[PDB]
């Protein structure tokens, strides 16, 4: 997260860290046994880390659970990142408490102007590299599609939405991928991609979760 703030230990209880020997992506707990993340975050042998704040210090509220099954969206396109969403089932149910809670799926899509909360342990520099050990937060509004499309050299589909700032300085970044974008108490997006980080004329692009609720519910009910 670039231009954000320190969230506060466990203030984003649904936020998870995907670990394969180190943190590589974020995710969201949607129920005691399932996590939603980005398909481009797929990796073999994933361990999900819950109740985390500082990812390099055992603080006392963590739960480390290995994935039993990973399900990348059937139509994921690695060249355009269309349908960049993936489901991960945990080997055992997470223990839900005040520091580990699930986030609700949307009943309808959110509109431009709506403020959302984006979080992650990604790079905090638009230029250079600096990875935080504690969770960073950023409040950002959903923008009209044209806001991202105007200066984009890549395809932006109806399965993606634009969020962030046009004058740069604030944005999600590498390492934040797969993380949540929560608006009005609902998981509306997944950190997917962008052109650099916090660059002018180029806000972030996120997977539009509201388009995948049916697939998510059917898959969870059948696995
Ligand atoms: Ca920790």
């Amino acid at each position: 997260i670039v231009g954000g703030y320190t969230c506060g230990a466990n203030t984003v209880p649904y936020q998870v860290s995907l670990n394969s020997g180190y943190h590589f992506c974020g995710g969201s707990l949607i129920n005691s046994q399932w996590v939603v993340s980005a398909a481009h975050c797929y990796k073999s042998g994933i361990q999900v880390r819950l109740g985390e704040d500082n990812i390099n210090v055992v603080e006392g509220n963590e739960q480390f659970i290995s994935a039993s099954k990973s399900i990348v969206h059937p139509s994921y396109n690695s060249n355009t990142l269309n349908n960049d969403i993936m489901l991960i089932k945990l080997k055992s149910a997470a223990s839900l408490n005040s520091r580990v809670a699930s986030i609700s799926l949307p009943t309808s899509c959110a509109s431009a102007g709506t403020q959302c909360l984006i979080s992650g342990w990604g790079n905090t520099k638009s230029s250079g590299t600096s990875y935080p050990d504690v969770l960073k937060c950023l409040k950002a509004p959903i923008l009209s599609d044209s806001s991202c499309k105007s200066a984009s050299s890549a395809i932006i589909t109806s399965n993606m939405f634009c969020a962030g700032y046009l004058e740069g300085g604030k944005d999600s970044c590498q390492g934040d991928s797969g993380g949540p974008v929560v608006c009005s108490g609902k998981l509306q997006g997944i950190v997917s991609w962008g052109s650099g980080c916090a660059q002018k004329n180029k806000p972030g692009v996120y997977t539009k979760v509201c388009n995948y609720v049916s697939w998510i519910k059917q898959t969870i009910a059948s696995n």
